[PDB]
């Protein structure tokens, strides 16, 4: 019979999906698999009927030992949480056994989108960031942020603060008391401004929504690590006056024309002054942080293959543990 | 609770998706809309890992007054049938309220895929073939030339004959007899050779999956009216010779480079030569067939805002008669 495996997000948690240690295996796999291009990853459409506003096709092939197939399928509506109560994003994952093409499982993706986004962070701070830090930042109080500081406290034991800011200072409070009272050894100290927040951290993280930077060079304490998870926030200079730059990948960042399309265009950036792609540095082909003043930027795409990946890792993990739904195609 | 329809092709089935008035009825309207301009549509994402093994990811949205948005995520190998005794193509079709952006149905694709192409022929024949024709010509004997076929017999009662041809003599064989049986007043007639086939028929449906062309201008009829479903069974001088041509979407049609797009490139066609769009030949636009002599050619690339508006008619009976299984999606 042609059988699917359907998991929800309670499956999916259920499967090991609330935790980082999932995330950071399926994408230490798949970016290795990267930087050895055995992959396929075509240009995602995006279907706007905000830049928040809109649903995204991020379909992927992952090759090797045991190669994968498959589509994120998510979307955002800006408005779910104010107007609905709903959260912003929402989404499938399907996988497809690349042997025949057919689709195996059906999987929410929210979830498994915003951890995978938060393990991209812990891996390139294993790499980027100063070995021992102990104060991070987090601006943006939502679920990204919060996937975020989860995978990172999970990941670095060393933690001893989190600065934290949301523009939205109701959403910024909630978030801090909540934590605070989830870890009561760690300092979480709500902000008066972003600027506030990015001055005090070692390792920094972007999970907001906006599309204007105001994060400025300046800001950045020497030896910090930038994970700009939400891309818009960082300003051009930070780009230019950051020690390095990495990328996830190069092609996706210069499509045309994202911010750093647009340094290239000019005459400011070029793949020569590019430090890195991520898999690079997971594979120990391209060195990491080389001292602890260098002030390093990571400005992610974001990329099917993590997500496929992850959601391949969780997949198997449930259909050890007989989790999930079984679904007949025909 | 956000929850989401599963419907598999049972289920479809029962809810009216195994006959061609829902397609007929879901096209007309998307085809409208169509022409209205109130759709968007990306271009589709391809997936390879033969022209024919790969995954594509099809989204699109359909405004008016009861706009959906969607994503058909479908597969081939052209493997499947000979190595596997399967399919050879599979996939999934997931709805989303264009309200919230959340996904609402997760849907069988490969039955609504080739039923929806089946019901453009349908509809084009409406409007280019001569009125009344009795010769239908079917070439391919798999699942999409089967589905062409039911869907004609089912929407003009006119047909008496039935030329078919396969080039894998056997399967053209098991189809004829299959049909003759299901319906014994028409006369089925397997041909000995493509040419044959192309000659009698009023009306000539493609259904094969080659990308070499055998089709040849002269052997076809005054009047003919020619469904190129398979796109690369026409010679180029088709496009040049037939009294009219017809596609579903000028965009697509011209992408670098298919067929038409070459025929542009070099002097020998233009948007100027191509007599309407389908969806304009709906609305009562352009007029269609003129005359019993002019030699008529659709060329359909095939679009989303088809599936997606297909799979909500279906969704919508499914739900008005409790078909299906409610999945969570937490």
């Amino acid at each position: 019979n042609r059988e699917m495996l359907y998991l929800n997000r309670s499956d999916i948690e259920q499967a090991g999906g609330n935790h980082s240690q999932v995330y950071v295996d399926a994408l230490t796999e798949a970016l290795t698999a990267h930087a050895h291009n055995d992959f396929v990853q075509p240009l995602k459409p995006y279907l706007r009927q905000h830049i928040a506003d809109r649903i995204i096709a991020m379909p992927s092939h992952i090759g090797g030992e045991h190669a994968i197939s498959g589509i994120k399928w998510i979307g955002s509506k800006h408005d779910n949480p104010s107007k609905r109560n709903m959260e912003r994003a929402s989404g499938v994952i399907i996988l497809n056994d690349p042997e025949t093409n057919y689709p195996i499982a059906v999987m929410e993706a929210s979830l498994i989108s915003s951890m995978r986004t938060a393990a991209v962070s812990v891996i390139a701070a294993k790499h980027l960031a100063k070995k021992g830090f102990k104060d991070l930042t987090i601006i943006g109080c939502g679920l990204i942020g919060d996937k975020q500081l989860q995978s990172m406290l999970e990941q670095f034991d060393h933690i001893e603060r989190v600065f934290v800011y949301d523009q939205f200072s109701e959403a910024c409070a909630r978030f801090v008391d909540r934590w605070q009272q989830q870890r009561p050894e760690i300092n979480f100290i709500a902000t008066e401004n972003a600027k506030e927040a990015v001055s005090n951290g070692e390792v920094v993280i972007t999970c907001t929504v906006t599309d204007q930077p105001y994060i400025e060079y300046d800001w950045l304490q020497k030896g910090a690590f930038i994970s700009n998870i939400s891309i818009m926030d960082v300003h051009k200079e930070v780009f230019i006056k950051a020690d390095k730059v990495v990328v996830d990948d190069w092609s996706q960042c210069n499509r045309e024309k994202k911010t750093i399309n647009q340094l290239v265009l000019e005459g400011k950036f070029s793949k020569e002054a590019l430090h890195a792609e991520l898999g690079q540095l997971v594979t120990g082909d391209i060195p990491g942080r080389e001292d602890d003043d260098e002030i390093i930027l990571l400005n992610p795409m974001g990329m099917a293959i993590e997500d496929i990946s992850s959601a391949y890792f969780i997949y198997q993990q449930a259909q050890q543990q007989n989790i999930g739904t079984t679904l007949n195609l025909y």
